[PDB]
């Protein structure tokens, strides 16, 4: 009900379809993606393109109305595990802004073909949030530690142009470009690709949060500032953070 | 006496004031810098800007005249510890050259706004010495392993265009530029900044030296070549090292 | 007889000499190189320069020649370079591909001719790399470009190599030799320390159980046969993932 799926010449394109929320995730969208990823190649697909409808790739998370908000985090980890464990290369066609969970998702693709007007961002410093370790480590490998520091510590946006600079975007292109490239890849040695994907993903980015990490991470999520961020956004005004 | 402290709109600015020696470090300067970091936000400050007076950010160390010079190496570790552990994000305004101890200092800053004429350098292989591991890891993360190899194996300077290029510098600009950036960050959510800083610093660069590293470290520090480099300098001639 | 060695004031230059097979590494070429490096500085030299003769740095690997324990030899060669007290400046004069890219990355610094390029064409031939090749490559071009070079045999040009740090400088053999001569006037102990610490950034990594498995599946696959046959006949492979 919330995604689209088309196959053509060995490439399965999966498409987020919540353009009204700019493809913001919730319980259902994530669950249906998990499912769509696992069942790809069933199907004689050899490659996956992951993209979005309308202007954005994925603007973040929007659990409002989500009858099942509660269990949206585990749903999300499931999505990631599935992508990680997939023998298919996932070419993300980042057709537009990738923000928050949108950037996490983008980063979990195996390759990135990026639209001229797209940008990438972790605005967590704006909402008082805290990221898991994989996000922080994988971001740093993609834009370099220094840019990573500024995206994380000051909510700085990575432009398509600079994504191409750092390697976060592998190419700048359209959906069709991404799909054309995926076709080339679908014609390569799958086992070669499967080994490489796996070694690459095991570079250490998948990291258990240290105790100091889990502590500060708990402290931020449970904080009243997380509430203020949302209220202030509700009331179209700047948040007054207490650091508490 | 050896540093300056001023505050504006939740931004504490700390300025190295030993311009007659190009801000080179010693006991007093290191000691006072430590006190300032720690007592920052005591205070309503939610961000620190760190910079140097005169033409240079920090040109290294000058134990000349230093009475407590024996235990300076520990004092220096404490400064880094204090910075690493501050909940305050630290914006380095690199107003000019950062060499040796100063490059280290610059790297311990959380973000870097670099002046067009500033440059970075570990002239280590010229003076016959060896770095701690952190210095090498954090460098690699910021300029990339390729460029770190050159800076370290051939004492090559990193100009500001290239620092902007790699992420070593987040922006190119003035003390003022950095301060206005520090003002924006000071309005972000403190607890999200603190979590991300901790995890970013725990990327593995704070690494204990392997056995063979400490053997090469001691051998270099205890070499005849360390003296040759100094006398050759004092005689304005090419040094002629021995590997000993 | 398969490499050239010359010395000019503290700089020892080793040249690969199979331009007729674009400097591809075989058992004897691998052997003599290992030796040359071990016996370097014996010898007043303080820096080494490594380059290939003709148009290529190293086109890859070549088991033409009684060479089954070739994989061990090729590992000793890297063990030798990693262990060498002297810094090795790679004058990458032409394309470095496969084992050739591996050899280039084991150099300590790289001066790259503007016409060279780099490539693991490993996904075209259904093969798998050792972990170090993948870690060092990521360190040198960034994780993002490494995924591309690894998952679709993307070539890295001298220009982007310069951009990412794979290439320190774009220049000639002469340029590399001049740079080595400077490096040979710096403090050896300081250089030895840095080299060791840098090489121990974690890239020398043992394959996990899962990696070793996929590695074996790939190497022992039929798709390897199909890749060689398809290549030989200038035609697209029809892989099966088996
Ligand atoms: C194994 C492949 C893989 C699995 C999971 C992930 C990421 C995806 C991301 C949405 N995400 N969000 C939270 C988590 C996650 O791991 N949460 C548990 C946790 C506990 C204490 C902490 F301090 C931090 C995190 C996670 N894991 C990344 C990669
Ligand atoms: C925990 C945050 C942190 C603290 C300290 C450091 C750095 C700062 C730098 C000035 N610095 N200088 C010497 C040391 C240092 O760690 N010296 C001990 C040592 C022992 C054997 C060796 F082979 C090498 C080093 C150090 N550690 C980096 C990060
Ligand atoms: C210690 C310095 C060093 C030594 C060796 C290597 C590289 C060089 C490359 C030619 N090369 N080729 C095969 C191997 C290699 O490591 N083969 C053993 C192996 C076992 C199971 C696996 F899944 C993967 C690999 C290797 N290691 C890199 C660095």
């Amino acid at each position: 009900h919330m995604i689209g799926i088309t196959q053509a010449e060995a490439v399965l394109t999966i498409e987020l379809q919540r353009p009204e929320r700019r493809n913001a995730l919730n319980s259902q969208l994530v669950e249906e993606l998990t499912q769509a990823i696992r069942k790809a190649g069933d199907g004689s697909a050899r490659a996956i393109v992951l993209t979005g409808q309308g202007t954005a790739f994925c603007a973040g998370a929007d659990l409002s109305g989500d009858a099942f908000a509660a269990d949206y985090p585990d749903r999300l980890i499931e999505l990631h595990k599935a992508m990680d464990a997939s023998p298919m290369p996932v070419v993300g066609a980042i057709n537009g802004p990738a923000i928050g969970a949108g950037l996490q998702l983008a980063m979990q693709c195996d390759l990135r073909v990026v639209a001229p007007d797209a940008f990438f961002q972790f605005p967590t410093s704006k909402y008082g949030l805290a990221l898991d370790n994989w996000s922080i480590r994988r971001l740093s490998s993609l834009v370099g530690h220094g840019r990573a520091r500024a995206m994380l510590l000051s909510a700085e946006k990575l432009t398509a142009e600079i994504a191409l600079h750092t390697g976060m975007a592998n190419r700048i292109g359209t959906l069709a470009d991404a799909q054309a490239w995926a076709a080339e890849i679908a014609r390569l040695a799958p086992l070669a690709i499967q080994h490489a994907k796996r070694v690459l993903n095991d570079d250490g980015a998948i990291e258990e949060a240290w105790p100091a990490h889990k502590e500060l991470f708990d402290k931020a999520w449970g904080s009243q500032d997380v509430i203020e961020a949302q209220v202030a956004r509700m009331e179209k005004r700047p948040p007054k953070f207490q650091g508490a």
